[PDB]
């Protein structure tokens, strides 16, 4: 009987499970023999044949039959990438060949998807399904990548307690969304729980964003609801923000000192605290009207939820899909729903020409969806920077002059997109 | 003084409603815009009593609605009062809309609701109030482009999944049957959007039977089939979902059947009261009888009500909030006897026309595409006996062993089932 | 060789079986024990068949229970087979026992699992094979300390508030009354649970009744006085919780009226078949009929099975590992034919017929003290009419007028009441 | 009609709500008017009755009748402070007299209850009768043991879930999470998330004998659980860490726990502990193929709608709020003993030497505590004796037996065994 082999790769997402389950029962009552890498490409990498055969186990319909219901992934996930070396891509070809996997399922996003492509170029069907909670991969436009649904509505839930908090004991929370990619998550969180600001890279026009500017960006709005009567509110901030920060905002971004580096050079972006650092300066400038500012992180307590209910549906209709794709004949393809239909998607297609990885898919702040979310946030447009009589108010709040408050904020309105 | 936006809700509450009138409330209060709310929908507008309607009227203001869209339900309640019915009704809600000077007009609500609001605004000027109706039902039934939800059914799915999964769980630590029934007669879409999710081992809707009307004894077979299936495998539990929209496709000999052979309970007019009706309840104790003897347990479950005011999930909450802007916009631009509807991730307005079904007068029904490859999808996951399964010898001999009967017989009694629905 | 501890469920299931599970596994493998688990309860080591218990069992090991503690139902599953009837039954599952080598043996069941432990160890030497008993029930019926609850209940209670949460925002928004029928025929635990903290308007249960038997009438008539005192302040909407042990209180004449003037159901051997009854719905039928008029509609609602296998809240997370742990303790301090309970914060072993009440030669039920201070604070919360509210003439006008009657025809109807139930 | 004003002080906590209903929904019935203060004492320091009015509400039976289901407070709360000035206790006395208040309740700490009896000290008994009911989610309350706090069920029951999120994640993902549980007051909270959650350590200030902690031997504790950890295969799991082990470090140990700088001052709350530990231990397991991230469980737990336990617990505190002034009952606390609500003096629960209402800690000396011990993974002194177990143990962190026993095994002369 024909072998199909499934591992995952990335960062886990609520119905891992999900398509685990959709392709290993289909794949059973086609008479196919299923199997499972554990921790993805981690052991494919090595080229020990022998070392694989301890990490993988075989996936049985008592295995999978109600893992639907459980987030995380039971063969488990990891960022090994065998696309970085050539030697890397031939060990993994070398350990699936010894295998006889004859239908290879990837289960992870744009990294995995890439490192999936590199050893299917060289008998063997490569066809990989698209996960991530940060909805970056190029899917089509009115289709997200399975897992957002269930991170933003946990994400939702948590916010709503952050809600109710800063206006039982008056306090302003500065959310720092997990994801650097692009701002979905962030913006999907903030919209669903009404929360009053949002800041995402996809919305600030230049190319490298300074730490000053996200700390006005954050103070005006503290500011505008201050003149209003609300020393409380929650800024949700995607962390993407500091990876298009200059070398200039790194460097206040990590306390004034030189960025952390790994060996080769690259600046380590998960020490920096974008939200801690943020909290700290604003309440050096706003502490003394009365304002609280804490920051809080929303990450890895999203990432394994159980799955609800539009993302059962979704993988369980990917799982049967990746399955249908292999009986077919394709290889070298996505599995992606689009108008109620799943089909595959060859990975050309996908790939930026100029980068030749997997396109990325970011907010699209030219779009309707953005600027209603935009409305119903509490900031200071182009046009509340020229009434007059609003930026006395606000610049009163703040215990300043109108031509002070001007100087300062007035600049923003060339920093990110109206 | 500033323009005045009334708003109403009327029919069954879902989740989601308080969301439509936040984002219509909030955008109307950073217009200048005063906003006010009818309680109970059109009951006391329909009295045409302005004390009566000013006691059961409220301002929406931005402290009652800055938060109002973490909650399920709706603030300023519901009804199905309906003064389509009379113009004395009308003209009653005609008068009290002009004692308060609505110049903007908002209902959410089902087509009764959507009906009445045209209806009112036909003899009314259009310089006077301009009337947008927001379409509600956690039905999903809608004619949106397929696979695109209204509002509310996706929370109304995820918690009927939450609760599924208990009673999967329950029937599997304790071997029994559930047949759990969904609430909602119009159409399947939230009977099969649970059991796809939960993983239910079957789920039946009256979408994809191929007769025009459906035979009691065919239900039965049909359940009976899957539990004979499942217990050949060595399980001798399971959780069946089933539409009760089964019901009304059910024939007059089916009907006698299912409420104990008696005739069926009738309103005073004479038309049939399905309400009534206990669709698992009857299923079970028939389905006892013939199974009881296999050492199989069947109880009946509803999923109903307890959907109708859950807190939104953040899909629906987003979902409102762009159409209580939607409607403000539309508002804005001179529309009015239109609907504000999602499609293809835009909020728009749609005259009424474009979406009335000709032969009723009310909005077309959205039914589930039994021909989708979604349906086909979520029926290669369930137990069944399909037209393959039934000309396979071994598997036929060893789910007739598990019923207790010859090979021959269960071919004579359950193959015809292949003719029943789509396959 | 290591000494072998045996698991099995008995009865229903409730919320932290899995948690007890993982306790007493976890701990005995760190002390080198081998741990097995019998499928079904006492189901298979009926049969006497060393065979048929093999293919039912399976080896607990420290991968399997691990991380279980997080899910509801029971991983063993669970059954209600009850050797204690029959000495060939009991020597049956002593004979299994003996094969297996089962050094320990632990049940966790309510009452009736208990006394089967104990009646199989009492043909067993003491040497050989110690047996300890761990009360589960969701209906908290059983003679814990007043200051303890059983491991369950807490989690049933709190899905069963969210539930009725959700059934009261329906009902104000779309004014209706629910008539929530909680499971549990023991008692009025998990009914008050439910009812004080949603802030139900209404909680009946058997134990609040003074006669020694419940009158059909008198329970309409309770609802219904709830209902128009309600309405009497503007509100035709409402929730009521209905014990389902107020059934098996009933009266003869009563349960005739309860099954539709039918005769009541019997099984085979003459036991009245209370399952079938369908409390909710009776008395909604028969007030739709008297409270129609006014307006007001009533909807049954069961909340039962959707509760057994929730996941365990973190109360009963704590209690079943301590549990747990204290069956293994229990093991090795010598102690047999006692159950497990945690009393002022420690867990201790207490002997099976210490527990017993030498009237009855069963366990003790525990049901709801309604002398107490917590069920006086409970009734304050709810809406009704007390001794005072009968002799308040300017309320049972108000009332009376809401329903469509004479101060002096209402005081005739339900002025008796207060000698129905204790105030 | 009689006067009631409530007031909340402190940090809120899940069923907050559930007392200002009980309490007003149960003096409605007994016709009493009820009003609310926003914000605890803040406005009521003012002595301006203009301004207190401006942040009164009127407490209705509609605005209370379904708070019961809902996290936080609709009054909101503070921690303004009038007992320490004889200046701010007039005008709260000058706004209280105006407004006629005959009964005064509060919901708060300790802090809030001390103001509350401050203020009734210089107040004639007959005009205003005075009760706090005592609210905390750290369960340091002196309850007869086994007995929580309102909101603390709450609390426990969703940081039980967060935790579990992250039991999964870890697996998932092979990492190991330092979770830091908010509260310096006790180890309650911590604990309680830990023993649900199946986590396989947790530290709580109470289990250390000696008085002052060392950074040091924080770090080696949790070192030592990811080792045997990884000596049964498994290079992950959740570790979860009392806010309070900070307050009983030393002056050295705070030293480097800021980063070998000088602990900023006016500051507890400016401490990362988990962050800390975290950063020390990758510098010494990350060889190993162990990465550590920190998570805090905070403030996301205070305003989460309360379980059907503190639903009930706060309707009954609510009702003998009410029971108690009708009784003629003053200066005493509402708190429920043996499933009975009773108002209880503020002096009788004082422990002489602070002033204050006594704090309940974690008694390490009781059976739980050992229970929770069993199901974390950790070196006992019987362990360091199994030469078996240490031999895996140190060869995980290779490292010689030796070795591992002469950093490690002290450990079990710094903790409770
Ligand atoms: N930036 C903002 N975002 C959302 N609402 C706002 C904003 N600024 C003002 N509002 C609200 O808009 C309404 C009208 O404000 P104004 O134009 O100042 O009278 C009030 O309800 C304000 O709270
Ligand atoms: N009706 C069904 N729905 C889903 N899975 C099934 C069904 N019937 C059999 N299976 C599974 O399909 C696989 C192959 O079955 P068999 O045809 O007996 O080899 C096994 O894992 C069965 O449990
Ligand atoms: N049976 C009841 N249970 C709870 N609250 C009640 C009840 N009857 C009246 N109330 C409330 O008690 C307050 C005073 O009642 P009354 O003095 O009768 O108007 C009002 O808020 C009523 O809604
Ligand atoms: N520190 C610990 N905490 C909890 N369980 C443990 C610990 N150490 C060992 N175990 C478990 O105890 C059982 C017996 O261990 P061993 O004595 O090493 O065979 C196995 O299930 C181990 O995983
Ligand atoms: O697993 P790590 O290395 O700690 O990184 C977490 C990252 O994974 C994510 O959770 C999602 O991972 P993927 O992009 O692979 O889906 C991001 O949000 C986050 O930046
Ligand atoms: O409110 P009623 O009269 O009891 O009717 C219940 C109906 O409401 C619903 O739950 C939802 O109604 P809507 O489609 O108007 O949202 C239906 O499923 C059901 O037919
Ligand atoms: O398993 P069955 O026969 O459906 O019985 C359901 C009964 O079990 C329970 O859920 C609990 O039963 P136990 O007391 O044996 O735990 C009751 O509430 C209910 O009456
Ligand atoms: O409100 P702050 O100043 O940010 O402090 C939060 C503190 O309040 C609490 O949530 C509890 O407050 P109380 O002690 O008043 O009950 C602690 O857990 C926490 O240390």
């Amino acid at each position: 009987a024909p072998v199909l082999g499934i591992l995952c790769g990335g960062g886990p997402a609520p119905g891992l499970n999900g398509v685990i389950a959709g392709a290993t029962l289909y794949a059973l009552r086609l008479g196919w023999k299923v199997i499972g890498f554990m921790e993805g490409f981690k052991y494919l990498c090595t080229g020990d044949v022998d070392v694989v055969k301890a990490h993988t186990i075989d996936l049985t319909y008592d295995i999978v039959s109600r893992i639907h219901f459980q987030g995380g992934t039971i063969i488990q996930t990891s960022r090994a990438n065998p696309r970085k070396s050539p030697e890397l891509q031939e060990n993994v070809r070398k350990c699936l060949r010894a295998l006889k996997v004859r239908y290879f399922l990837t289960i992870g996003g744009d990294d995995t998807a890439s490192s999936a492509v590199s050893v299917a170029s060289g008998e063997i069907s490569v066809i990989s399904c698209p996960k991530t909670i940060d909805n970056d991969l190029p899917l089509p436009a009115d289709q997200s990548t399975f897992g957002f649904h269930t991170a933003r509505s946990l994400g939702m839930e948590i916010i709503r307690n952050l809600m109710v908090d800063s206006k039982s004991a008056p306090r302003w929370f500065l959310v720092e969304a997990m994801g650097r990619s692009a701002g979905h998550l962030a913006l999907g969180m903030a919209e669903a729980s009404g929360a009053h600001l949002c800041l995402i890279p996809e919305e600030f026009k230049q190319d490298e964003i300074e730490f000053e500017d996200v700390v006005e960006l954050v103070e005006a709005t503290i500011l505008k609801r201050l003149a209003y009567g609300k020393n409380y509110g929650v800024c949700v901030l995607a962390e993407g923000l500091v990876s298009k920060m200059s070398k200039k905002a790194l460097y206040k971004l990590f306390g004034n000192r030189e960025p952390p580096t790994d060996p080769h050079g690259h600046i380590l972006l998960d020490d920096a605290e974008l939200a801690r650092s943020l909290s700290e300066e604003l309440l050096k400038r706003l502490g003394n009207l009365g304002i609280r500012i804490t920051p809080k992180k929303i990450g890895y307590e999203l990432r394994c939820a159980d799955p609800v209910a539009f993302d059962a549906v979704y993988t369980r209709e990917l799982g049967y899909g990746a399955i249908d794709a292999f009986l077919n004949g394709h290889s070298a393809a996505l599995i992606v729903r689009e108008n109620g239909q799943v089909k595959p998607v060859q990975f050309k297609d996908l790939l930026d020409p100029a980068t030749g990885r997997v396109r990325t898919r970011l907010v699209d702040v030219t779009s309707q969806s953005f600027k209603v979310a935009r409305v119903y946030m509490w900031r200071m447009s182009k046009k509340d920077y020229e009434n007059k009589d609003l930026v006395a108010r606000v610049a009163a709040a703040g215990k300043m002059t109108p031509e002070a408050f001007t100087e300062k904020f007035a600049h923003l309105t060339d920093v990110v997109v109206e």
